[PDB]
């Protein structure tokens, strides 16, 4: 029963920190940016679009930081390992969470109140990277992740004892094994083990995420935003 409590605890932590409600996102799908509104975004300076997207991305990260802080055992890890896992994993989770806000039928994402395609972001001059991010969401879309599946999967994205730099590797392994059992137990209970063979290769998410964060650090270097840090040790690593 300790595992069934873990399943419930992870799904609750996700429910409290998912940022956008799935029902709102599904019902808002017919609300799509017009030709004119899309041109309004394309005409904004790179630096204004950077400011908008940087702040949306930091805020999304902060919801993932909160999600992690409510996973059982995460806070009992030493602070160095908290940073290690979140630095490597929190943006991976944001990229996974994107698929809920992404409509595969027209290849649009929910952005500032409406759905728009990737050409909304033309002014940023990162079409290849942004296209990669949209492609990743598109492939995740085919799984039709339930809310509980995405809760358990993104927990496992964070709690990964293979991250370089961990000090108490055994403690992370214990949490990881419990979450893996929780995930696999729940998939069996719901007759959804078929998604296992369809999850993305682990190297794919890490590769895409490194390219994403790389571009973000280049913008941040040219045009630094600042936010009130949720997790200052983690913040002061990437922004300072
Ligand atoms: O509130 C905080 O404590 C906090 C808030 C955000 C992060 C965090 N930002 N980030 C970025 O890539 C980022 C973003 Cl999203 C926007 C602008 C600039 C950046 C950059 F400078 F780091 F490149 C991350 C990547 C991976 C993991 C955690 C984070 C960390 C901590
Ligand atoms: C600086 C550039 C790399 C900007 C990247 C452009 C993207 C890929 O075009 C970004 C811009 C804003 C991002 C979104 C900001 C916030 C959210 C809410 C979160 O719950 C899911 C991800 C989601 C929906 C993000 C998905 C990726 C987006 C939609």
């Amino acid at each position: 029963t300790e595992i069934e409590h873990l399943v419930q605890s992870v799904c609750k932590s996700y429910r409290e920190t998912c940022q956008l409600r799935l029902e709102d996102l599904l019902r808002q799908r017919s609300n799509i940016f017009s030709r004119e509104e899309v041109t309004g975004y394309q005409r904004k300076s790179m630096w204004e679009m950077w400011e908008r997207c940087a702040h949306h991305l930091t805020e999304a990260i902060q919801y993932v930081v909160e999600f992690a802080k409510r996973l059982s055992g995460f806070m009992e890890l030493c602070q160095n390992d908290q940073i290690v896992l979140l630095k490597a994993g929190a943006m991976e989770v944001v990229l996974v969470r994107m698929c809920r806000a992404y409509n595969a039928d027209n290849r649009t994402v929910f952005f500032e109140g409406k759905y728009g395609g990737m050409e909304l972001f033309r002014a940023l001059g990162c079409s290849e990277l942004i296209s990669s991010i949209f492609d990743f969401s598109h492939s995740l879309s085919a799984l039709h992740f339930s809310e509980d599946e995405i809760a358990l999967y993104t927990a496992l994205v964070l709690i990964n004892a293979h991250r370089p730099g961990l000090q108490e590797k055994r403690k992370v392994e214990q949490l990881q094994y419990n979450l893996e059992l929780a995930f696999h137990h729940h998939l069996h209970k719901t007759h959804r083990q078929s998604i296992l063979a369809k999850l993305p290769p682990k190297g794919k998410l890490r590769s895409l995420c490194s390219q994403h964060v790389e571009r973000l650090q280049i913008f941040q270097h040219l045009h630094p935003i600042v936010v009130q840090a949720a997790f200052p040790p983690l913040y002061k690593e990437l922004f300072s």
